[PDB]
DNA sequence: GGTCTCTATTGTCCTG
DNA sequence: CCAGGACAATAGAGAC
């Protein structure tokens, strides 16, 4: 296999909602930056109930579980 | 001038 | 299980 491969941590259920939310806020406010993007986000991710999180958490469960699947010994090592 | 850091957000995990 | 982090996706923007 491959030792220089970088590997990326798989994105939480806020990530997966916002990648296709941030696109779909990018496109009807294409002047804005992205991190005037994300304080939208958070807010409108504040306002979701639960119930409406819950199918985005199963798609970062998902991931996580392929995550393991390609790297199996994975360990998070944050870099200083 | 490519290449790296940073913004800004949440959730996840880490190392002190 | 606090305190102080890194870092996932995203392009703009500064720095060197």
């Amino acid at each position: 296999g491959s030792f220089t491969s970088r590997i990326r941590r798989p994105m939480n259920a806020f990530m997966v909602w916002a990648k296709d939310e941030r696109k779909r806020l990018a496109q009807q406010n294409p002047d804005l930056h992205n991190a005037e993007l994300s304080k939208m986000l958070g807010k409108s991710w504040k306002a979701l109930t639960l119930a409406e999180k819950r199918p985005f958490v199963e798609e970062a469960k998902r991931l996580r579980v392929q995550h393991m699947q390609d790297h199996p010994n994975y360990k998070y090592r944050p870099r200083r």
